[PDB]
């Protein structure tokens, strides 16, 4: 059941966000500061789904406000997408993290399939409320939530996909997680930014 009994019967994003603040669908609400719901409105045509809020998002109350969000904005700017058409959210709404003794920043830990399934009711409520025409799936965790734990982003990135079990049959475009463009060789990162831009353009023209 997970978060099912915490999701209210409303398509109002402010009421959904307030309700996600009391959610006990899985254990992640305990160590996290607050629930991080999605930003943007119901007029949005493009829904973007990341994995989970990070350290800044957990204290800011908004998705993608740290370094990966800065990189995503640079790629949206280059793909000619304004955020006025964007509902931006994550698969899990509570920061899963550990503290590295002698490190800078709380380090994010990969949500389990159990926690992604527990949180999925909020993503179904968001998609039912926004009725997007295209869902951009940022990374493996988000793509698996809608396409199955077998899905590989590396084998299908930039492809317009359509699965029947998803609300409203929106077009789906799976791409690299923006944090991947902050790690590695300068040319792998430049090719990967160029692929995120291409994947965002495919989604913008659906
Ligand atoms: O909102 C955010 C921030 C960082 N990484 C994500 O997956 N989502
Ligand atoms: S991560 Fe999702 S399911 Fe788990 S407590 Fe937070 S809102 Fe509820």
């Amino acid at each position: 059941a997970g978060a099912q009994d915490f999701v209210p019967h409303t398509a109002d994003l402010a009421e959904l966000a307030a309700a996600a603040g009391e959610c006990r669908g899985c254990g992640l609400y305990r160590d996290a500061t607050q629930a991080v719901f999605g930003a943007g409105g119901r007029s949005a045509r493009i829904m973007m789904i990341g994995e989970q809020p990070g350290d800044k998002e957990d204290l800011a109350g908004l998705p993608f406000v740290g370094p990966a969000g800065r990189l995503l904005d640079r790629a949206l700017e280059a793909a000619d997408i304004d955020r006025d058409a964007l509902y931006v959210t994550n698969a899990v709404k509570h920061f899963k993290f550990t503290r590295a003794a002698g490190g800078k920043r709380r380090i994010g830990k990969t949500p389990s399939r159990t926690e992604v399934v527990a949180c999925r009711p909020w993503l179904i409520a968001e998609m039912t409320s926004v009725e997007p025409d295209v869902v951009v799936l940022l990374g493996a965790t988000a793509a698996k939530a809608l396409l199955g734990n077998d899905f590989r982003v590396t084998q299908h990135r930039g492809e317009v996909l359509h699965v029947d079990d998803v609300p409203g049959d929106p077009a789906l475009v799976a791409t690299v997680h923006p944090s991947s463009l902050l790690r590695g060789p300068k040319e792998e990162r430049e090719s990967a930014f160029a692929g995120l831009v291409d994947d965002l353009r495919v989604a913008a023209d659906v």
